[PDB]
């Protein structure tokens, strides 16, 4: 029960935030299609990373449920999906 | 203390993010120097915001000493300023 949970204007920075290189932003999406330990999938309507960068995608996970550092204004899209959600709390 | 350190290839944040629209993308710097309350702006030599971005600036703020995350290989660099990063752990 998460299947397309995406917040916009938000976005929940958890632990570990890596910026991973994909082709597309879009499909950087599908790292949580093939590896299902992942949270949030942070992307612009234009580009991924963060608010600009085209080849480039914003991804970090919350395995322990530490506050939830919200940055605002300047975002797009923020959304987790799959089964990976279930492992914030393992 | 603290003197004007850039690390590049490598961005470390701890506690809150925000990113601001403003042009001249190192011309932010001077925003933590004529307003003190961010520890870590960060900025690349081509576009800044991350990694791209054109006219956004990066910043982030650590209180305590949180758990650092970190960034690698994706070139963004952050720098410390001057006399701000006194806070890093206060």
């Amino acid at each position: 029960f998460c299947h397309s949970s995406f917040y916009h204007d938000t976005d929940f920075l958890g632990e570990e935030l890596d910026i991973v290189a994909a082709k597309s932003h879009e499909a950087c999406q599908k790292l949580c299609t093939n590896a299902v330990r992942c949270q949030f999938f942070t992307y612009t309507p234009a580009q991924a990373s963060c608010n600009e960068g085209k080849g480039k995608c914003y991804l970090k996970l919350s395995s322990n449920g530490s506050p939830t550092k919200i940055l605002h204004g300047r975002g797009g899209i923020s959304g987790y999906t799959l089964r990976l959600c279930k492992m914030d709390n393992e």
